[PDB]
């Protein structure tokens, strides 16, 4: 689970970045 988050957080602050 704590993977997993990560993985989530990243596809989230990726997005939020580009727009």
């Amino acid at each position: 689970g704590e993977l997993a988050a990560l993985k989530e957080l990243a596809a989230l602050k990726a997005a939020a970045w580009k727009g």
